[PDB]
């Protein structure tokens, strides 16, 4: 398939934005012009051929693409950041990671197929509202999942319930086993992405940093199961927190689009007499500040950690971030 709509054109500049999949520069949002707002069902499709998995795992390239336009049509396209834009750009980043030159030759094609799955569930059926507001608000979701990981259970179990149905259900060639170890693994690096888990997560990792062991070639050994899943978990976490690591082109939309979502929330928040929570406040909440704050206090000391555990390969990405900081510290009027 090279085109989901009616314009001609976009087959090429489809195909031309397709170019960069393997880098970390590519442009979710053009992939989403030209495809018909299909960012998550392409991005995937494209990443999958690339990587052989169709043919590794005897996936009919039919099964796929109804599987993934139904994923993709169970994000909200009603919601300003958490649609399935974002599910394709984790997707395409955690293609990007899971290449890095440092981790050639470690993981099984599982494995990365298990990565690549996790990443394209990890956000589905995202009302746009937190697993706080949820639970303070006595959704059905908090109710169901008991107030612990709200959101990402509830992603889980979207993913796994639509390959119930054998017209989509693309691991039906995989082994009992095969899909034992598959669900096992997702369910890990999507429950991981929950940001209540990230100082633990963090901590882990700086952990692990410490006694890296790098081997003669140049690639990390990781023996035991235990440290491969601990580096995915990692990425899939390093792709969801990724947008600050790309061109401040992207960024800057990426944050408009976010900013917009928390909005939303507060006035939600607000429409109940509820207590506002601080971020989620357009009367009060600086834009750029969030950012400087987030970046300082969450993704840099991860991509810090993240570049240590793999370097030199996410040098450039570091130099970006840092550049990306100053940029939104710099908008902020006071010194
Ligand atoms: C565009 C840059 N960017 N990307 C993500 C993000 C962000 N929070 C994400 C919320 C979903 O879980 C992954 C992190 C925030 C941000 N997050 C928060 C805390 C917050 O309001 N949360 C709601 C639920 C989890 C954290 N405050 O600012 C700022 N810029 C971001
Ligand atoms: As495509
Ligand atoms: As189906
Ligand atoms: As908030
Ligand atoms: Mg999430
Ligand atoms: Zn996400």
């Amino acid at each position: 398939i090279s085109r989901f709509g009616v314009n001609t054109e976009n087959e090429d500049h489809l195909a031309k934005e397709l170019e960069d999949l393997n880098k970390w520069g590519l442009n979710i949002f053009n992939v989403a012009g030209y495809s018909h707002n299909r960012p998550l069902t392409c991005i995937m499709y494209a990443i999958f051929q690339e990587r052989d998995l169709l043919k590794t795992f005897r996936i009919s390239s039919d099964t796929f693409i109804t599987y993934m336009m139904t994923l993709e049509d169970h994000y909200h396209s009603d919601v300003a950041y958490h649609n399935s834009l974002h599910a394709a750009d984790v997707a395409q980043s955690t293609h990007v990671l899971l290449s890095t030159p440092a981790l050639d030759a470690v993981f099984t094609d599982l494995e990365i197929l298990a990565a690549i799955f996790a990443a394209a569930i990890h956000d589905v059926d995202h009302p746009g509202v937190s697993n706080q507001f949820l639970i303070n608000t006595n959704s059905e979701l908090a109710l169901m999942y008991n107030d612990e990981s709200v959101l990402e259970n509830h992603h889980l179990a979207v993913g796994f319930k639509l390959l119930q149905e054998e017209h989509c259900d693309i691991f039906m060639n995989l082994t009992k086993k095969q899909r034992q170890t598959l669900r096992k693994m997702v369910i890990d690096m999507v429950l991981a992405t929950d940001m209540s888990k990230h100082m633990s997560l963090l901590a882990d990792l700086k952990t692990m940093v410490e006694t890296k062991k790098v081997t003669s070639s140049g690639v990390l050994l990781l023996d035991n199961y235990t440290d491969r899943i601990q580096v995915l978990r990692n990425m899939v976490h390093c792709a969801d927190l990724s947008n600050p690591t790309k061109s401040l082109e992207l960024y800057r939309q990426w944050t408009d689009r976010i900013m917009e979502e928390f909005f939303q929330q507060g006035d939600k928040e607000r429409e109940r007499g509820m207590e506002i929570s601080p971020m989620c406040d357009k009367h009060t909440a600086s834009v750029e500040k969030s950012q400087v704050g987030f970046i300082d206090y969450i993704v840099h000391p991860l991509w810090e950690t993240w570049a240590d555990l793999v370097q030199p390969d996410a040098q450039d990405i570091l130099d970006t971030l840092e550049d990306n900081r100053n940029w939104y510290q710099a908008m902020i009027p006071q010194a």
